[PDB]
């Protein structure tokens, strides 16, 4: 295809209240991050970029990351910034996913890949609010690269400065994993 769509999985966030990397927690016969990547690999992306942080070497030693462009750093301004540097020139935008959200359906990724490109920004509307995955056109890469402060991406996708479109998705906004209680909730799904 003359144009491409790139998937970006952000997984650089730390695991301060766990005592072990959240990316490598067991989930469904694989890891939390592994399951997320497995889902992304079914979506039909032309390129898949993964960002990692302190846990990079441990993740690299535990997980096979062939087919994925891995970017290491020391809403996630720096991580997203350095992911953008790897985006293929023929990509017309990115689909943004979080590494600790393995419950996103491959169908949802296929849907946003399908209708997203006709929008500047697209978010998913679940029963209980707005969530990932997000789509961002190349026309906002510059703004993404200049994100700062707390909740920069979230602020952007709720900003009236761009025509943010919505994809209807069943179920609830994907669960994050920062605590063990979060992890139990995940396991019970």
């Amino acid at each position: 295809t003359a144009t491409q769509i790139t998937g970006v999985v952000l997984a650089a966030g730390r695991s301060n209240r766990l005592g072990t990397p959240k990316q490598l927690l067991p989930y469904r016969d694989t890891t939390v991050l592994g399951a997320t990547l497995d889902v992304a690999r079914q979506a039909g992306f032309d390129q898949l970029i993964l960002t990692l942080g302190g846990a990079a070497s441990a993740v690299r030693a535990a997980m096979a990351l062939d087919g994925t462009d891995v970017v290491v750093v020391e809403g996630c301004a720096a991580s997203l910034r350095v992911a953008l540097a790897r985006v293929h020139p023929r990509a017309t935008g990115i689909v943004l996913m979080l590494g600790d959200q393995p419950q996103v359906a491959p169908a949802t990724l296929r849907r946003i890949i399908d209708v997203g490109p006709a929008t500047e920004i697209m978010v998913c509307r679940y029963a209980d609010g707005v969530g990932h995955p997000f789509w961002f056109s190349r026309t906002v890469f510059g703004e993404l690269a200049r994100l700062h402060g707390d909740k920069g991406v979230w602020k952007l996708v709720h900003s009236g400065r761009h025509p943010v479109r919505e994809l209807a998705v069943d179920g609830c906004v994907p669960l994050d994993v920062d605590t063990w209680d979060d992890y139990r909730r995940l396991l019970e799904s």
